[PDB]
């Protein structure tokens, strides 16, 4: 575990970051996909071995000795709110599992069903409260990953607001 379990955010490409392990947000097919997902099929793409699992799951492959935890978020565009909301939950505690099994001390994550899975709507909040549920009784340092200033600004403020 971390002496001090914390939560930070940064605002960069999640494939640089400086954590023992990774968490994709994959497709349920293992494919390369776009964004933080083709990002991460560029770092590792070792990874994307029998990487495809369910939506509302996590299924960690091997870069390496580097763990890419694969967590298929819902696709919004595809589920109503409650389904998605349940899926988005459940990938999140099969992520917190998968950290608890790897023994890291720490974890770079981005936050699910938002971009091209958010069947745009702004998610931040929701997708950050299923983060938290999830990881708040995990040991490891979680640094969350995002691209947007203001999303940035208000997961800060969120993390801020519960120490
Ligand atoms: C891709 C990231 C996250 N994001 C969203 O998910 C989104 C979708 N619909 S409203 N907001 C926007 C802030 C853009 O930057
Ligand atoms: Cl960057």
């Amino acid at each position: 575990g971390a002496m001090a379990p914390s939560y930070r955010v940064k605002r960069m490409d999640i494939a640089k970051n400086d954590e023992e392990c990774v968490v994709n947000a994959a497709n349920p097919r293992g494919l390369p996909g776009d964004g933080v997902c083709k990002a991460v099929y560029k770092k590792w793409p070792e990874s994307f071995k029998n990487s495809a699992t369910p939506v509302g799951t996590a299924k960690t492959v091997m870069c390496g000795t580097y763990p890419v935890i694969h967590a298929v978020g819902p696709n919004f565009s595809n589920y109503t709110e409650s389904e998605g909301d349940r899926e988005l939950a459940a990938a999140y505690r099969e992520v917190a599992k998968e950290v608890t099994r790897l023994g890291v001390n720490s974890v770079a994550i981005p936050l699910l069903s938002t971009g091209v899975y958010s069947g745009g709507k702004d998610r931040l909040t929701q997708s950050l409260n299923h983060l938290f549920t999830a990881m708040d009784s995990t040991d490891a340092d979680v640094v969350i990953y995002c691209r947007d200033k203001e999303w940035e600004k208000k997961i800060s403020e969120a993390i801020q607001m519960r120490t």
